[PDB]
């Protein structure tokens, strides 16, 4: 599978039937129909003990992996029950600044979208978590083009070393707190992974406030490759899935 004409999102259902399921992501967030829920607790993000280990190009995007062997970087509160460990974060972006995000707000598309993946610790490991309706929690953050995000530069500079599919690089001491917006106000709904296997095990938490990154920073994202070394160059752009039908789901807002 991929994001091309012959293997893109519209073809995924053939190999992964769940693509046409009841709680698929992403979705369009209609701000006017979202239900303000006063019982939603504030988000608790404890990223001070985070330990980043490696950065890798997997052929669809690049991932920054964290040591999830202990409660070092955890997420809790909000609509969540229990503790969720940060295992990795990645992005989705477009070829142009007007597209790239997976979730949209009132049909509005952002330049990119950051996903911080966490798994429910009561399940022992990520692999067991993907077998539960509440096994994962993904924190989604929109990126818009404007001023440079200082905390993103270290990621942007290492991109040269993982240009092609399969390449990885040591990436220690990265602090994800530098990618967070000022406000933790959010929207939440039950969904799925946005890439195959598209499992419906995710509690999505999409932040209302976007972070700004510069044109130069976003440009470097667009210099990565979908292909492996030695193969014809396919620029890794537009690695996002279109919005899926909300179906029988309600989007709740913490505000
Ligand atoms: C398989 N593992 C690593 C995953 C868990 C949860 C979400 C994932 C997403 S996404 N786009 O849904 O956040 C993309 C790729 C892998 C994911
Ligand atoms: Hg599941
Ligand atoms: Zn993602």
């Amino acid at each position: 599978w991929g994001y091309g004409k012959h293997n893109g999102p519209e073809h995924w259902h053939k190999d992964f039937p769940i693509a046409k399921g009841e709680r698929q992501s992403p979705v369009d967030i209609d701000t006017h129909t979202a239900k303000y829920d006063p019982s939603l607790k504030p988000l608790s993000v404890s990223y001070d003990q985070a330990t980043s280990l490696r950065i890798l190009n997997n052929g669809h995007a690049f991932n920054v992996e964290f040591d999830d062997s202990q409660d070092k970087a955890v997420l809790k509160g909000g609509p969540l029950d229990g503790t969720y460990r940060l295992i990795q974060f990645h992005f989705h972006w477009g070829s142009l600044d007007g597209q790239g995000s997976e979730h949209t707000v009132d049909k509005k598309k952002y330049a990119a979208e950051l996903h911080l993946v966490h798994w429910n610790t009561k399940y022992g490991d990520f692999g067991k978590a993907v077998q539960q309706p509440d096994g994962l929690a993904v924190l989604g953050i929109f990126l818009k083009v404007g001023s440079a995000k200082p905390g993103l530069q270290k990621v942007v500079d290492v991109l040269d070393s993982i240009k092609t599919k399969g390449k990885s690089a040591d990436f220690t001491n990265f602090d994800p707190r530098g990618l967070l917006p000022e406000s933790l106000d959010y929207w939440t709904y039950p969904g799925s992974l946005t890439t195959p296997p598209l499992l419906e095990c995710v509690t999505w938490i999409v932040l209302k406030e976007p972070i700004s990154v510069s044109s130069e920073q976003v440009l470097k994202f667009r210099k990565l490759n979908f292909n492996g070394e030695g193969e014809p160059e396919e620029l890794m752009v537009d690695n996002w899935r279109p919005a899926q039908p909300l179906k029988n789901r309600q989007i709740k807002a913490s505000f």
